[PDB]
């Protein structure tokens, strides 16, 4: 979880650096693009540079497994227990 | 299932409260945004406030596991049985 | 697979009937909306009626598990075998 | 992994050929559409031809299982090991 947590953050930082410089986005919008791309939500418009498109294609393949792995350990063993160890008054 | 059902509803209510106030949406559109964000459908436009963006990023990480957990118990053991206990005339 | 296949089709037909009448879409665009909603792709705009929104919320929760179940049996045991029983010349 | 890798590439090439000719997209935008459709991100607009819509519906059902299978072997046994066989200095 600490590790998975670190990878995800490093992955989102990379994305954020990439999209602010190549697509011209403010940091916050570039992190947002990164997270909604990798969680496969995708509610923003697509990148407008060919360079953005290529990076996004590869970023998607490398990131998704990471992000979803983090999301899965996050849910199965930081929430349910918390949540369940929670019922038992 | 009752529990999972409750968490999902509380999660969608939070989202609904958040998006109506900070993004200025009518309740129904804010629930919709919440559900299509957390089911990773994402067919609406993205939030326009930095505050919306940040909450959405975190809401996505906490909610997805919840919503999908509910969806999964919903399908595996309220439908298939119903559906199957359904074939056998 | 035959069963899963039937449920998915009946689910897409319902969606198609719903969106053509309430949202005013041509059959083909309503099937498309249905499939891209339930596969969580979501690349179309969202429904414009409150009635569309509500149905979509519920359609998403009931359908996703169905559609993905079909997709999963489709891939694991109509493709891989086909595909693999395919290597062995 | 080599096999899964090949199928995904052949699947994206098909999509790319399809969307450049029928939807009139430059190769790169057609590959992009293909990848964001099959990874269920969906942040581009939808196809504008009925022919595009139909192919997309079927492409989605056949491709998703493929693409996600590749993504899953990619993550579980080209990254984690790499990543983990990485901690142990
Ligand atoms: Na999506
Ligand atoms: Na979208
Ligand atoms: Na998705
Ligand atoms: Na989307």
């Amino acid at each position: 979880f600490q590790v998975l947590f670190v990878l995800t953050i490093l992955t989102l930082i990379s994305g954020t650096i990439f999209y602010s410089t190549v697509e011209g986005l403010r940091p916050i919008d570039a992190l947002y693009f990164s997270v909604v791309t990798l969680t496969t939500v995708g509610e923003t418009p697509p990148p407008q540079t060919d360079f953005g498109k290529i990076f996004t294609i590869l970023y998607i393949f490398i990131g998704i497994g990471l992000v979803f792995g983090f999301i899965h350990k996050l849910a199965v063993n930081v929430q349910l227990p918390s949540i369940l160890s929670n019922l038992v008054p």
